[PDB]
């Protein structure tokens, strides 16, 4: 799979900082298996949904 992960674009950064938010919104809003917040190389937080793994 080349497309396991995918940013949730314009996802609130404030929500990214809080437990469960990105994970459950990824599941709720995108039907994804999971999500997590990570920085990127420009050092800003993003919510990355994962469609392969829980
Ligand atoms: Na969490």
């Amino acid at each position: 799979q080349d497309k396991c992960k995918k940013v949730y674009e314009n996802y609130p950064v404030s929500k990214c900082q809080l437990a469960n938010q990105c994970n459950y919104d990824c599941k709720l809003d995108k039907h994804a298996r999971s999500g997590e917040c990570f920085y990127d190389e420009k050092r800003n937080l993003q919510c990355i949904c994962d469609y392969c793994e829980y």
